[PDB]
């Protein structure tokens, strides 16, 4: 994929015109990997990676050499500082610029003030300086881009030198230094420390040219407008500290939220989780309260925060009227007198300086002092003790043979029993050895010791040849399953059709769709476990190494799979071969050449299968131990009236900004045409002052009132969404997943509330900016309204034409990104792995490519965006040549105030327009959050919760529950799961269900509760169900479900969230489940905090909960869910024992998938795929052999087929035969 960059003209590289292609492409399709572009030679990762750790290498060994710490920032430095020194002259050019076209600015303004119009000699020098000040734009409009270019390339090579030295190093940490660190450390040094390297050249060069051009300003000022410029740079220097005081109150404010938001996302988690037991209970007033406090709570302060940043934007958007204030209220106070070129020029002067001063040096001081914490992490990291170079082998007489004698080492050096004790033993080609011991006996470590991952104290190991290994863990990284085979190794047709039958992937390969060329992602989330460890033994196989380790390859598969590749693939293949295997099941024990059973670290004996039938040591006795998202974005947030007010109080700020420096302007002109006559100085400073007021106030006011407007739109937007997601059905919460619905709670509202209300008005404030500059100049000049119409027509399909591409190369970016982090997590996982073959100078070179696509998409990144950024520089530049020139041309009728005030508007255009483009494809970009919060917000609703015809108080009063012709199904248009259902429930009455599992067992409950409203009807006490609004359903329906939860609050909220009981009731319930007394030992009584679903209880602690619960709501129907599955026996008889005897008189219907629970229940429905088929006494029915139950219960058995024929008969005779 060839670069044009490389073949392109200096011309042609200083406006991106080698980058129009890829645009015109971009134009007509998508972008994919495919249209991107290869990168330069002196870019590669492996170019950058090696030359600066042969920087870093030298240095570490001068450090060495000189007894002290080592430093990666000398390193860096001594690498790139032949290279980041040419940027800074092109840098000190610029700034030297930036700091004379204010000059000339002031002789064009002071050729006007000395008109006549009939001296050609003074216009052919005004048009001189015309020139030079056109030299200047174009120097700092068009050649800053190729410059800047350079200036980020020079952080992305810094960065993917970085990459490649930490993947280098990653690659050979020894395991006593693996131990310390983890592999989150070691992709949180290269997902957020390494990419600070981009940032930080950015502005780097703005420590040196930042204090320098603030003084080559100030000298210039002293020269123009004398002593006051002081006053005037006084201010400027109080933008340093006090624009850090909004900065340690910012982040006061702001991390003093997230203590509210995460707690309020934490429990909308347990909201939507959830969400079907808080919908039966009729709970979901309770967690509206919750998380409506919380909300509120949280809202206090971001609306606390957005004050602050209003009030810093306001700041920042009046300090320029302050600063010249200040100067020109000094300057004239002591006698001096204002003139028009000295004004304008003053004017000019301070934006440059106080552009530099507010932004780009604070900034260059913050973004250094994170990139030196980044330096030093990555320091300490590069300095991690390493595995020492596999060293000289002894010269041996080429046998590959292995060796142990007297070994003994540690995997910690504090233990007191050694990992290993005294091992001495040995294996030839040929000899399947293995060993047989319980875990914890240390097979892994005897391999680990072979390995080299061991490290010996004492005695010595012998390992000569290749190796292959299969770790204990399936190990597979990120690629192809032939990939994964090959492992870099050249592929071979018949040695890898051998391989694959001999593991019996034919099933596994059939499997997947590409049969073996299917993706295989991380951990394998495309293949299973068997499958994995199928793939890694597949590539041990077909690497054919002298050795082979075998780890705990079929314990996880299942029998015959294990058995054909421990014969057709171990016993018979590798019979040729040396090795060492790791094993559990005693039937391949007959197969094995030699066997040592090892424990506590320690030799008991070793030999073959038939000496150890003859020791008598039984094994196994060793083995046991658009555009309506903006309407509706703004309506939320204030009636139109107050959008009113706010486009008024915005044109306001903005009027009043530029009248300030019109009365300037006004001022000095009236000052020239005088006269000794003296000009009224209280008028000029009352009204100055006036001005300067206005603007301020009418600055602070508008910041405020956008940011509360929005701010306030995000809490209407908020409580809509939630109060919608509330009664949304439990269809939309399982068709959705947990993570997508709670990902509007938590990201897209966090957008809404701290960052759309901060952009929205930073371009609204930036974009009346270049609306007034613009319009000063139409207003001198009007006839620049002809030119100006062919520069906003072609501004707009710039526009549309760039943001066609760079939105496909704003996630080319950022789908080429994220394999390098996997590729890091995968090779520290697996690193065993990756080192026990010799190959890892394979696994560089794929961290280099996988670079090289990052590092890919990145340079169009970084390079669509100077092609932009060069054309609207192109645009401003032209603005501001028709200002100065079209002013030169018309000198006749224009006069030196009006000119100076057009042509410093003009030239404080300069990068104002950009920063108004960029934001303004940032909001763009930000109002997905809005799109999506506003889809939320207007979801399908469920029922309401009340109804007209509410129910008697009394209802129910027994319990009948009658079912006529139910048809129930999830969803419109799935299959049904219920088909007519009728059936008659007499109160009081204890009724099983059976069927098969989802045979419509599971939706009886989600018909009863409505769940989802039924076809058919059902009856309670003569009240149809669908004629009664939920919550006066499922409140007098009490159940227990399958897996009871939890919910993170005190006990007393668990078993009464609306405070029905005294705390007495709740004692006596919980003393009916005998948990009473589990519970007041811990520090609170009742108001204990809990965890998650009370990972500090019990699953039948969790049910006593439960059972307890439906005590306490003491309604007269009561449905059990599938009661025990996993339950210990005393809790299994202790649910049930106290569910008979607590729930006399209560109605209940049981649904269990286990019959001993409901043998005795008064009658039985049964279901066949959802149909009613068997309903009566369970003796009835088993008197029936052709009976479904009867059918069922043969299936269980002999003995408990009879002892339940017992049970009910006992039950039977009992019942209705007194």
């Amino acid at each position: 994929k060839p670069n044009p960059l490389q073949d392109a003209n200096l011309c042609s590289r200083v406006f991106f015109w080698w980058l129009n292609p890829l645009f015109k492409i971009g134009h007509k399709r998508r972008l994919e990997e495919d249209d991107m572009y290869s990168v330069l030679p002196e870019d590669r990762s492996q170019h950058l990676g090696e030359e600066l750790q042969g920087f870093w290498d030298k240095e570490v060994l001068r450090a060495e050499n000189d007894a002290q710490k080592p430093s990666l920032t000398r390193a860096i430095i001594k690498c790139y500082w032949k290279s980041y020194l040419v940027l800074g002259i092109f840098t000190l050019i610029e700034e030297s610029a930036k700091v004379i076209q204010p000059i000339f600015l002031g002789k064009i303004i002071n050729y006007f003030e000395n008109y006549d119009p009939m001296d050609s000699v003074a216009l052919n020098t005004a048009y001189a300086y015309a020139t030079v000040l056109t030299f200047c734009t174009l120097i700092l409009a068009i050649l800053h881009h190729l410059y800047f270019y350079h200036v980020q390339c020079a952080g992305m090579r810094l960065r993917v030198a970085m990459c490649h030295m930490i993947y280098r190093k990653a690659l050979r940490l020894s395991n006593m230094a693996m131990g310390k660190t983890t592999t989150g450390q070691i992709v949180n040094l290269l997902s957020n420390d390494v990419n600070k390297f981009d940032q930080v050249t950015v502005f780097l060069h703005f420590l040196w040219a930042g204090p320098l051009q603030a003084i080559a300003v100030t000298a210039l000022l002293w020269m123009e407008i004398g002593i006051s410029c002081l006053a005037g740079m006084a201010v400027l220097i109080i933008l340093l500290p006090l624009q850090s005081c909004f900065g340690k109150l910012f982040s006061s404010l702001r991390s003093k939220t997230a203590t509210f938001t995460d707690a309020r996302i934490r429990t909308m988690n347990e909201v939507i989780t959830g969400i079907r037991i808080i919908k039966m209970y009729a709970w979901e007033k309770s967690f509206s309260n919750l998380i409506t406090n919380l909300r509120k709570k949280e809202i206090s302060k971001i609306l606390r925060s957005s004050c602050l940043r209003g009030m810093n934007l306001a700041s920042f958007f009046s300090a320029s009227k302050i600063i010249v204030f200040v100067t020109f209220t000094t300057y004239v106070l002591l006698g001096s007198v204002i003139t028009a070129s000295r004004v304008f020029v003053a004017v000019t002067l301070y934006g440059a300086v106080r552009l530099t001063v507010t932004l780009f040096f604070p900034s260059a001081i913050e973004r250094v002092s994170e990139a030196i914490v980044s330096i030093r992490r990555i320091q300490t990291f590069l300095l991690l003790d390493e595995i020492s170079q596999r060293n000289r082998q002894l010269p041996s007489d080429g046998k590959k043979m292995v060796h142990v004698q007297d070994f003994t080492a540690f995997w910690d050096k504090a233990s007191e029993t050694p990992t290993l004790q005294g091992l001495s033993f040995t294996v030839r080609p040929g000899e399947l050895l293995a060993v047989v011991g319980p875990v914890g006996a240390g097979k892994s470590s005897l391999l680990s010791a072979v390995l080299g991952e061991l490290a010996p104290s004492h005695g010595l190991v012998s390992v000569h040849g290749r190796i292959a290994y299969v770790s204990q863990q399936p190990w597979v990284f990120s690629g192809t399953l032939r990939s994964n085979i090959l492992f870099g190794k050249k592929y071979e047709k018949e040695r890898y059709e051998k391989v694959i039958k001999a593991c019996a992937l034919k099933k596994d390969l059939q499997l997947l769709e590409d049969g073996d060329l299917t993706v295989i992602g991380d951990r394998g989330t495309t293949l299973s476990g068997g499958q994995k460890a199928r793939v890694n033994l597949a590539r041990a196989v077909y690497q054919d190494a002298d050795i082979y380790l075998l780890d705990d390859p079929l314990s996880a598969v299942d029998a015959e799979v294990s058995r054909h590749l421990f014969e057709l693939c171990i016993c018979q293949i590798l019979h040729e071969k040396i090795t060492i295997l790791v094993t559990h099941q005693l039937q391949y024990l007959k197969a094995a050449s030699q066997i040592l059973i090892l424990k506590d670290g320690k030799m008991v004996q070793k030999g073959t299968y038939t000496e150890f039938l003859k020791s008598g040591i039984d094994f196994g006795s060793l083995l046991k131990k658009g555009f309506q998202a903006y309407k509706n974005y703004f309506r939320a947030g204030a009636h139109w009236i107050v959008f009113i007010f706010l486009i008024l109080l915005n044109t306001a700020a903005q009027v009043a900004y530029v009248l300030q420096d019109w009365w300037l302007s006004y001022w000095a002109n009236k000052q020239s045409m005088l006269n000794t006559e003296k000009l009224d100085l209280n008028w000029y400073l009352g009204i100055y002052s006036g001005l300067t007021v206005a603007t301020v106030l009418f600055g602070i006011a508008r910041s405020l009132l956008v940011f509360y407007v929005l701010v306030n739109s995000s809490q209407t937007l908020h409580n809509k969404m939630f109060e919608s997601i509330l009664k949304a059905p439990v269809l939309f919460f399982d068709r959705n997943p947990i993570g997508r619905i709670l990902n509007r709670f938590s990201k897209d509202i966090g957008h809404l509330d701290d960052l759309l209300p901060l952009t929205f008005l930073d371009f609204i404030q930036t974009l009346l900016q270049v609306v007034g500059v613009v319009s000063v100049a139409v207003a001198v000049i009007p006839w620049i309204a002809i030119p100006l119409v062919p520069l906003g027509i072609i501004f707009i399909f710039l526009r549309r034409y760039f943001l066609e591409t760079s939105r496909d190369v704003k996630r080319l970016e950022s789908t080429t990104r994220s394999p390098v982090f996997s590729h890091l997590s995968s090779s520290l996982q697996g690193l065993w792995t990756i080192r026990a073959y010799k190959a890892e100078e394979r696994c560089q070179e794929l961290f280099d490519a996988h670079q090289d696509l990052h590092s890919e998409a990145w340079f169009l990144f970084l390079t669509t965006s100077r092609w932009f950024a060069v054309r609207l520089d192109a645009i401003c530049a032209m603005f501001v040549i028709i200002v100065a020139f079209g002013s030169l041309i018309l000198a006749k009728t224009l006069d030196a105030g009006q000119v100076g005030l057009a042509l410093s508007y003009a030239l404080t255009l300069m990068g104002m327009f950009q920063w108004c483009v960029r934001q303004s494809a940032e909001v763009e970009n930000m109002m997905i959050s809005v799109e999506r919060v506003i889809e939320y917000t207007d979801l399908e609703k469920e029922a309401p919760w009340e109804y007209q015809k509410r129910p008697p108080p009394a209802w129910p009063h027994e319990g009948v529950i009658i079912f006529d012709n139910v048809n129930f199904m999830y969803s419109p248009g799935g299959p049904l799961v219920l088909k007519h259902l009728t059936a008659l429930i007499k109160s009081q009455e204890k009724v099983g269900i059976v069927g098969r599992t989802g045979a419509g067992k599971s939706s009886l409950i989600s018909a009863l509760f409505r769940l989802s409203e039924p076809e058919g009807k059902i009856w309670i006490d003569k009240i149809l169900t669908t004629e009664i609004g939920l919550h006066d359903l499922r409140k007098k329906m009490s159940i227990i479900p399958q897996e009871p939860v939890l919910f993170t609050g005190t006990m007393r909220k668990n078993l009464d969230p609306f405070n029905e009981h005294t705390d007495e009731e709740l004692w006596n319930a919980l003393q009916e489940v005998q948990l009473k007394e589990t519970i007041e030992d811990l520090p609170g009584k009742m108001d204990t905090e809990l965890a998650e679903s009370g990972s500090n209880f019990s699953v039948g602690q969790r049910q006593l909960v439960c059972l307890a619960r439906a005590i306490l709501r003491k309604n007269q129907i009561l449905i059990i869910d599938e009661a025990t599955a996993n339950v210990d026996p005393r809790t299994d008889e202790l649910i049930q024992k106290k569910i008979r005897e607590k729930f006399a008189h209560c109605t209940v219907l049981t649904i269990a998938h286990r019959l001993n629970t409901i043998i005795d229940s008064d009658k039985i429905m049964v279901l066949d795929s959802g149909r009613l088929k068997e309903y009566d006494e369970p003796y009835v029915l088993l008197q029936n052999k052709e009976s479904l139950f009867y059918k069922m219960v043969q299936q269980l058995g002999k003995a408990e087929a009879a002892a339940l024929t017992e049970t009910a008969k006992q039950v039977y005779f009992k019942r209705n035969y007194p």
